[PDB]
């Protein structure tokens, strides 16, 4: 199991523009197109992303390309975030994956806000931090995913993903 496999399980794969749980236009493997209501806006954003006239549909290949990019940007964002980088570096590899997952899903920003947990996470207080992260809109909104991610973070194993 690795980060790609993990997020691929958590975000799925859709070839046609769809709305996420939040109702935002998205495509591929969790590739948010836009926050705007405009499906037109969304095709435009899509076209620009792919470099062609998609007409709201991409191939698998295209989807995996956005995904590679998105994973990559997620990692690089972490590493340029001053709050984040140090937690990251302190982590073992499974746990690092958990952090990247959250960052991909919520942004450096949304993640920036788990300060209380993350501190505990920097401290190796697996249980404490896990319980605190649970007190989050994040968890209440996508409890099953949230659960898998928090378990991975806490245990440092992929059990949740088997
Ligand atoms: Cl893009
Ligand atoms: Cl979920
Ligand atoms: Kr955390
Ligand atoms: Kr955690
Ligand atoms: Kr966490």
């Amino acid at each position: 199991m690795n980060i790609f496999e993990m997020l691929r399980i958590d975000e799925g794969l859709r070839l046609k523009i769809y709305k996420d749980t939040e109702g935002y236009y998205t495509i591929g493997i969790g590739h948010l197109l836009t926050k705007s209501p405009s499906l037109n806006a969304a095709k435009s954003e899509l076209d620009k992303a792919i470099g062609r006239n998609t007409n709201g549909v991409i191939t698998k290949d295209e989807a995996e390309k956005l995904f590679n990019q998105d994973v990559d940007a997620a990692v690089r964002g972490i590493l340029r975030n001053a709050k984040l980088k140090p937690v990251y570096d302190s982590l073992d590899a499974v746990r690092r994956a958990a952090l990247i997952n959250m960052v991909f899903q919520m942004g450096e920003t949304g993640v920036a806000g788990f300060t209380n947990s993350l501190r505990m996470a920097q401290q190796k207080r697996w249980d404490e931090a896990a319980v605190n992260a649970a007190k989050s809109r994040w968890y209440n909104q996508t409890p099953n995913r949230a659960k898998r991610v928090i378990t991975t973070f806490r245990t440092g194993t992929w059990d949740a993903y088997k």
